[PDB]
């Protein structure tokens, strides 16, 4: 009843026995597996017991009298009002739990160390502006990063929604050109064609730093203009190869995910940025060198004179480690918090033995936590994990439009 | 049906293949088990009956006379033996299906050009090894390598089962060592202590080759030497490192798995050993880079005066590059065929394409078909893929000792 689950690189055997608490049904059935898929009324009071649950053993408290009188509130609160409210250390332990179930995140080594910013008071764009500022200069701190999610008011019925519309915080503009293809990031062509369509003034750049669309409930977006010196940006050099500067690359410090979807004990949070800091094949790997995204890995190639004409000689895989080592290097002489894959992926393998201890097996989506390059080098590539389902969670969410 | 996007390019597929899986895979909807490396009459003749329907589709001849009498002479077959025997173009048909289906194959564009060798008449393990060599010697064809299968007789009531006790027809000893630690191929521990066993005088370099456990029915194995010139080897050398050539190492030509069960129509042929060529990651990442294999990464990367002390300099991933670069070019040199991992990938999209057109979708495990290094840097990583069984099939088997 419990998955076998083995380490093929020491010969070690677990077993995942939290894996039978799962809750969202994933989409993979006994006939068909679709693990590689990107995306795969008071029912509120059973996820409301559960997650209390969850709460007071967290702090060895089940069973006593602030769990019982705890479990009659909620119970109260949404008889008389449908809904209900967390207590202040619930919504700082859910957002910790939901970080410390994503089974694609590969850095929860670290879940436990997360500043949760309480903006359940929240009302505007305005308001939504100055918090998420607030959020991206103590999360930056001088590129001494600081993992921190900020929470705004949990969506209730038949009122509007907290969105913010950006994917990130920070994003780098898309333009078409005079044949379609696109200068700038590809992947926000969307979002770059709805800032300009609300009053942006859109640059003539490569790097151009997107504006916020905040949407308060029930009215329209409201563009805002993020304030330059609050977005740490990392120039890209190589610490050998010296015309690398020249190509003008930049990434930004934080990565900040403001698309998705806190779910705590049943409440719904739209809108709840969080952010931590980069594992460096995210920006060397995937943001610049996929083929849909910058694209700059022939580039890169031509300048190191590799022989692009017969796939043969692996001057794909030369260059890109050259530019992920441009990363790190960048990164760390402007003394900016980043991790290497190596590293990252080491420390998620302590993760898995702390969590096994702890709970009796974590969530892993092993197409997502093996890095992008250099797979098999790494210790999690010859770890079998098992996929599934807990909450508290983050969820993905439709685009509010 | 499944909905399948490819991410480079914005694709998207329906997968209506896999509503005809039969046979049943580890996951559910409570969790995902892709990951897992290992994952009566009446139905004898129910899949009998699905594989002459699948026979005869192939040849344009559904529900003809011919179809029919083939339906009835099976069923006959069945209730006076408790068995059937294929004909040999419905054997041909059978074994190129089964490589077909292969989920974790990458090399499936060639399914078609597979040459098989009928060996079900074969009598003893003398014979049988006779068989090997034919086609060790027809596969290997001087270094134009050409993709075979040898099927000996199926599983029958009555009798005991033709096995090859080896993994590979081609493998390197393993020895243990004074103080434990292993000199060879770490993988081959357990069949070379085997050989010995059964009186195989054993050498003591890293790359030796060892002898064929061969077993007829309701026999012990029988130890046979494979002669040198049959066995076409590689020795590794790099194009711009001088020093790698003393290193020592080599690889054998020929991949030839001889350890798993063919199943066609409900039969079941526990040896059928088949090859074809390498990808040049399989030798370079996985058999020499493995902690667990020949562990060379280190040695070569301080041979490269790589900092090792830390992990952020990518010492592992510009070794590994410089190891399958040497591959590569060892074989082009001597003229042995090979594949790298970016041809390699951009044949399967195109398998991918031509499988959707004939039969609506195509099974592929992502995790094996996304190669151990430079995974993004290829088409498949961006692919969306559907895991299935389908039959014919070749399937794990549990070993004979
Ligand atoms: C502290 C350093 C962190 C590192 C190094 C890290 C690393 C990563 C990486 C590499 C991914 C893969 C995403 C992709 O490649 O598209 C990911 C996903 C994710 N991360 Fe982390 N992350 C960090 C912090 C955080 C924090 C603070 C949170 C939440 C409070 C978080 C929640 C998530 C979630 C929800 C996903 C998507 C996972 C899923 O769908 O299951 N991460 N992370
Ligand atoms: C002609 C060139 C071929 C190439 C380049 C190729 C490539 C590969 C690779 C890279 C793997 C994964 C092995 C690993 O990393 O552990 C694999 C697995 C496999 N291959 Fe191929 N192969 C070829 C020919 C064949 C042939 C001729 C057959 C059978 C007729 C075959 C059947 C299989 C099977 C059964 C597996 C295990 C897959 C599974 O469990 O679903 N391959 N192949
Ligand atoms: C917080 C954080 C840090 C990091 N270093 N990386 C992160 C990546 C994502 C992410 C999750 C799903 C999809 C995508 C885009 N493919 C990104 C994310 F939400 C948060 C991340
Ligand atoms: C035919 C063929 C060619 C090749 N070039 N490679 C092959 C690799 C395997 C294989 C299957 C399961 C596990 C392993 C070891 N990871 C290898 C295999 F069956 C057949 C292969
Ligand atoms: C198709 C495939 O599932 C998709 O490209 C996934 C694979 N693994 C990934 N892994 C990470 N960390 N991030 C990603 O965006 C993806 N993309
Ligand atoms: C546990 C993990 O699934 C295992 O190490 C797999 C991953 N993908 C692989 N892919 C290929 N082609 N070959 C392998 O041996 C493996 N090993
Ligand atoms: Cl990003
Ligand atoms: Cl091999
Ligand atoms: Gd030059
Ligand atoms: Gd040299
Ligand atoms: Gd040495
Ligand atoms: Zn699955």
């Amino acid at each position: 009843k419990f998955p076998r689950v083995k380490n093929w690189e020491v010969g070690s055997i677990t077993y995942d026995t939290l894996s039978a608490q799962a809750q969202q049904d994933g989409p993979c059935t006994p006939r068909r597996c679709l693990g590689s898929l990107v995306f795969p009324p008071e029912q509120l009071l059973s996820q409301a017991r559960d997650f209390i649950n969850q709460y007071y053993s967290s702090i060895k408290r089940s069973g006593s009298q602030a769990h019982e009188q705890r479990l009659q509130e909620v119970e109260a609160e949404v008889a008389a009002t449908g809904t209900y409210q967390l207590r202040e250390s619930e919504l700082v332990f859910g957002a910790k739990q939901a970080w410390r179930n994503a089974p694609r995140c590969v850095g929860r080594i670290q879940w436990g160390k997360l500043q949760v910013f309480d903006a359940r008071d929240c009302r505007s764009a305005q308001e939504m502006f100055t918090y998420i500022c607030n959020h991206i200069k103590y999360a930056t701190n001088r590129g001494n990063l600081r993992s921190a999610i900020t929470v705004f008011p949990q969506r209730c019925p038949g009122r509007g929604d907290f969105r913010i519309w950006n994917s990130q915080l920070v994003r780098y503009a898309g333009y078409r050109q005079q044949d379609g293809s696109v200068r700038g990031d590809p992947a926000n062509v969307e979002i770059t064609e709805l800032c300009i369509q609300h009053g942006w003034t859109p640059g003539n750049g490569r790097f151009d730093v997107l504006p916020l669309l905040l949407q308060a409930p029930d009215e329209p977006p409201e563009l805002f203009l993020l304030p330059p010196e609050l977005v740490l940006e990392v120039p890209l050099e190589h610490p050998t190869l010296e015309w690398f500067a020249a190509l003008g690359l930049r990434w930004y410090a934080l990565p900040a995910v403001s698309n998705m979807l806190l779910e705590i004990g049943g409440l719904e949070f739209p809108a709840a940025p969080f952010s931590g800091w980069y594992m460096s094949t995210e920006i060397g790997t995937r943001n610049l060198c996929d083929p849909h995204r910058y694209n700059i890995l022939e580039d890169v190639a031509v300048c190191m004179d590799l022989d692009t004409r017969t796939t043969s000689s692996l001057w794909k895989d030369k260059a890109a480690v050259e530019i992920n080592v441009a990363v790190l290097h960048s990164y760390q002489l402007a003394k900016v918090t980043i991790v290497d894959h190596h590293a990252a992926t080491a420390s998620f393998m302590k993760h898995l033995e702390n969590e096994q201890k702890a709970r009796g097996g974590c969530p892993a989506d092993w197409a997502w936590i093996v890095p992008p390059i250099s797979g098999s080098l790494t210790p999690v590539f010859h770890q079998e994990m098992v996929n599934y389902f807990l909450s508290p969670a983050f969820r993905y969410q439709p685009d509010p439009w």
